């Protein structure tokens, strides 16, 4: 398997699939470094996060727990197709980057925090990332470069 991603078993079905425990991204299919990636982000920030406020939102109460559920709804929406990571991104994010569909723009390492640096740089292009957590909250991390 390349660097990050592990075989694991399906508990519900008994499937292989495999695991990246950089991106927390899971897929079935077999998994077969840039100096850059640009990247787009979908925040949901919660009670610990390092500042509890955000564009949507001035006192932002919810769990980490309630935060990671709200992820969790988001990353179905956009794996079945029912709506785009960009939609979403624009609707619901912490982020101030919401107003630009979650676009980040490029960077390179040595910019971002180190989780959300990790995943962005393990991710292929295309490639959505599970949750990914951070000081700031929890995210869903798009490559688009």
């Amino acid at each position: 398997l390349p660097p990050g991603w592990e075989k694991a078993m399906s508990r519900s079905s008994g499937r292989v699939y495999y695991f990246n425990h950089i991106t927390n991204a899971s897929q079935w299919e077999r998994p077969s470094e840039p100096a850059r990636v640009r990247c787009s982000h979908l925040l949901v920030k919660h009670s610990q996060s390092r500042r509890p406020s955000s564009w949507r939102q001035e006192k932002i109460t919810r769990t980490k727990e309630e935060a990671l559920e709200l992820i969790n709804g988001y990353i179905q929406k956009i794996k079945s197709g029912e709506e785009d990571f960009e939609s979403l991104a624009s609707q619901f994010s912490d982020c101030s980057s919401a107003k630009a569909r979650g676009d980040l723009g490029a960077f390179s390492r040595g910019q971002m925090q180190k989780p959300f640096e990790d995943a962005s740089f393990a991710l292929r292009t295309g490639e959505m990332s599970g949750p990914v957590f951070t000081d700031s909250g929890i995210h869903i991390i798009l490559r688009t470069e």
